This record gives structure tokens, C-alpha cells and sequence, in this order.
RNA sequence: CUGAGCUCGAAAGAGCAAUGAUG
């Protein structure tokens, strides 16, 4: 485990936003990278932030959760860079993603939101 | 800023790329 989790997680929680990135991708708004994750935040309104767990150089996303706690952004880890590139529906490694617009995922935004802003405190 | 693209020979496939191709 890396520097820069702020909180531990289980199999699940990780496992239920990888599979919450795969449906926002083709049915609601995406973006991919962490320069257009880090944009997504600045112009004023993401919907969530995901990260990689996995990070070299680490701090590199050391200014995500930060950030994220001045926006009032909720965020969350999962295992591995490659595995969100995946996700986000391409075949390099992505240290990050953001949502825009959960398209049909917006109560599986919701549900998860709520359980990382209670295990945040 | 945009945000995915690019390099090559043949009958072919490998490599680079969200830790940023194109512009």
C-alpha cells in the first residue's frame, strides 16, 4: 500500500466504482488521464474522482485528495492503473479518471458517495 | 487548450501513447 491512502478498502466498494466507470463511459460523460481528471475538478463541478492504487511516482496524485477537499469532490482508490484504463474503455495505463455525468449509473453514484463520505470522518 | 492518436516493410506483425498521441 502506497504513501497516500487515506482510507483502507476491502474487495468491494473499489470493485462495485471500476465497474461504476464502465457505465458512465458509452451512457453518461467520462474523462481519462489525470491532466483531464484534475481539469474535471477545476471547472467547478466533477461528479466524482478515481485513482489508482498502484501509483510510481506516488506524488504525482498527491494533489487529487487535497484538491478534492477544497471542491467538496468525494474520491476513491482501485487496484491497479491498468485495470482503470480498462474501465475508462482504453488499453494504456490510467493513473486517474473523473465523471461528468453518471448517465445510467446515477444512483450507483449516490450509493457509494454517501459510504465514502461516512468512512472519510 | 484539444484529448487520442502515431511510426514502418512484406505475404505478416511488433513498438510508442492518458506518467499525454494529434494540433
Amino acid at each position: 500500500k502506497p504513501s497516500y491512502v487515506k482510507f483502507e478498502v476491502p474487495k468491494e466498494l473499489a470493485e462495485k466504482a471500476l465497474q461504476a466507470v464502465e457505465i458512465a463511459r458509452d451512457t453518461g460523460k467520462i474523462r481519462k488521464g489525470t491532466n483531464e481528471t484534475t481539469k474535471a475538478v477545476e471547472r467547478g463541478q466533477a461528479k466524482l474522482v478515481i485513482i489508482a492504487e498502484d501509483v510510481d511516482p506516488e506524488e504525482i496524485v498527491a494533489h487529487l485528495p487535497p484538491l478534492c477537499e477544497e471542491k467538496e469532490i468525494p474520491y476513491i482508490y482501485v487496484p491497479s492503473k491498468k485495470e482503470l484504463g480498462a474501465a475508462a474503455g482504453i488499453e494504456v495505463a490510467a493513473a486517474s479518471v473523473a465523471i461528468i455525468e453518471p448517465g445510467k449509473a446515477r444512483d450507483l453514484v449516490e450509493e457509494i458517495a454517501m459510504k465514502v463520505k461516512e468512512l472519510m470522518k
